[PDB]
């Protein structure tokens, strides 16, 4: 139980939460309401286990994207705001907190990539994609190289790859399509093939990460780097005397970075939900409450109109501003993992060479396509299980499939129905060790090799936890046991699925003993 007359904040050690302690502060001692600022370590983790029996704080720090998965479990409250108090901060920053029509959470600050320049080796910087090969050409001749950045994440090639066209999913009416993608188009392929072509052109190599290139900048040793405000500090105690300006256009279109907006989410357990939003809304987002917050640790752009407007004299703070309007909001569906997934590994294999850019990026297509089937294979048998216990989950012949899986698991139930039953009641089961009790069984039912009939037990061991996870007041974690099974069928059972006659075979297999 979440205590009453006090309100706990949780938010990530990196941010300003001296800052944000003095806001609640000045709370405190207007109103008596005790605030307490915590900050603990994977707290996003930390946050999803503790919300799922009801229990931790009443306010939660992160960014956007990882509040849809928390909505949808239903851990997060919908907030109210007046239309009044939405008006002061900018429309596109509502966007990143609104899951299935609701708002649950309230903008606070906007995060981008931005293209960061030597001001010394580089005074003026290039404003287009294309004059770099040119602009290394001179900077070799130096001893420097034009531009060095994290080449192993997709998450700072995108802005590149979807500036022609590329995007992760498509949406429309309010939800992500995850069928969807467009990494496949040529937008994508346009700009995955300039970045080869750098590589090929040996002005950037394929093996820099972060670390080399993040040395590589504040050592003076390249004139470009693309990073966030988060990388700034480490360049500010360094030499380098660093610019932040707009990422370099292609095509004549600009560079889209995915956008990431800190958000305050209230619990949905929370019993001081009213003293949350007084807080957040006449405290916190003012220009005082986030000038604070400032002052301890830089939050970059600020989604309250009247504080970014004063924070964009500074022109690093415009320019991540500027690079958030022109990129695209980070989709904020869990979804998202099995895109940086596939995308991750079509970035390394076209940068080293094993495979086409066309190549990498079909299989990257169809490896998200594949995702999304496996993930309704996962649903549909989840949503089936809890059904037949009674338990509605909100998340013919084009079904042999999927009718043909939860027979052969009910078979399979019924022939052990007494060893079920034990199980079930001597599970150990809890929210900080589900994860860890899910893939101890997995790696036994696997461990002496991948048969069909152990794929029935390792979907009817899923059902099972999520059956118990409702009967014991945890049905939250029924969304993150749907996602464990999801991945490691993506991961580990998709290739021998696959070279075994796909679902279809197991459908020849199992289908003539259902009769
Ligand atoms: O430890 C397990 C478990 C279940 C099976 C298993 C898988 C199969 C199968 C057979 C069995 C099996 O060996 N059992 C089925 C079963 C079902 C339900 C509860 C317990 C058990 C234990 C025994 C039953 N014994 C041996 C056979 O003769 C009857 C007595 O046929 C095709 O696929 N296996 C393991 C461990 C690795 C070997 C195979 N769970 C587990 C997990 C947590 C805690 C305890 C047991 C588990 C994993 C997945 C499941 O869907 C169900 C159980």
């Amino acid at each position: 139980k979440i205590e009453e007359g006090k309100l706990v904040i949780w938010i990530n050690g990196d941010k300003g939460y001296n800052g944000l302690a003095e806001v609640g502060k000045k709370f405190e001692k207007d109103t008596g309401i005790k605030v307490t600022v915590e900050h603990p370590d994977k707290l996003e983790e930390k946050f999803p286990q503790v919300a799922a029996t009801g229990d931790g704080p009443d306010i939660i720090f992160w960014a956007h994207d990882r509040f849809g998965g928390y909505a949808q479990s239903g851990l997060l409250a919908e907030i109210t705001p007046a239309a009044a108090f939405q008006d002061k901060l900018y429309p596109f920053t509502w966007d990143a907190v609104r899951y299935n029509g609701k708002l649950i959470a309230y903008p606070i600050a906007v995060e981008a990539l931005s293209l960061i320049y030597n001001k010394d080796l580089l005074p003026n910087p290039p404003k287009t994609w294309e004059e770099i090969p040119a602009l290394d050409k001179e900077l070799k001749a130096k001893g420097k190289s034009a531009l060095m950045f994290n080449l192993q994440e997709p998450y700072f090639t995108w802005p590149l790859i979807a500036a022609d066209g590329g995007y992760a999913f498509k949406y429309a009416a309010g939800k992500y399509d995850i069928k969807d993608v467009g990494v496949d188009n040529a937008g994508a392929k346009a700009g995955l093939t300039f970045l080869v072509d750098l590589i090929k052109n040996k002005h950037m190599n394929a093996d820099t990460d972060y670390s080399i290139a993040e040395a590589a900048f504040n050592k003076g040793e390249t004139a470009m780097t693309i990073n966030g405000p988060w990388a700034w500090s480490n360049i500010d105690t360094s030499a380098v005397n660093y610019g932040v300006t707009v990422l370099p256009t292609f095509k004549g279109q600009p560079s889209k970075p995915f956008v990431g907006v800190l958000s305050a989410g209230i619990n949905a357990a929370s019993p001081n939900k009213e003293l949350a939003k007084e807080f957040l809304e006449n405290y916190l987002l003012t220009d005082e409450g986030l000038e604070a917050v400032n002052k301890d640790k830089p939050l970059g752009a600020v989604a309250l109109k009247s504080y970014e407007e004063e924070l964009a004299k500074d022109p690093r703070i415009a320019a991540t501003m500027e690079n958030a309007q022109k990129g695209e909001i980070m989709p904020n569906i869990p979804q998202m993992s099995a895109f940086w997934y596939a995308v991750r590994t079509a970035v390394i294999n076209a940068a080293s060479g094993r495979q086409t850019v066309d190549e990498a990026l079909k299989d990257a297509q169809t490896a998200a396509r594949a995702a999304a089937d496996n993930r309704e294979i996962v649903m549909k048998y989840i949503h089936y299980k809890l059904s037949q216990r009674g338990y509605e989950w909100d998340a013919t012949e084009s079904e042999v499939v999927h009718l043909t899986l939860r027979q052969a698991g009910d078979d399979f139930s019924r022939r052990y129905r007494r060893d079920f039953a034990e199980m079930s009641s001597q599970l150990h089961l809890t929210p900080f060790t589900a994860r860890g009790r899910f893939a101890t069984v997995v790696e036994e039912l696997f461990r002496d090799g991948v048969n069909w009939g152990r794929i029935v037990a390792f979907f009817e061991f899923g059902g099972v936890m999520c059956v118990e996870s409702v009967n014991r007041e945890m049905s939250p974690l029924v969304d993150n046991i749907a996602l464990w099974m999801t991945e490691y069928l993506n991961r580990h059972l998709h290739t021998w699925i696959q070279d075994n006659g796909g679902w279809d075979a197991f459908v020849e297999l199992y289908g003539p003993s259902m009769r």
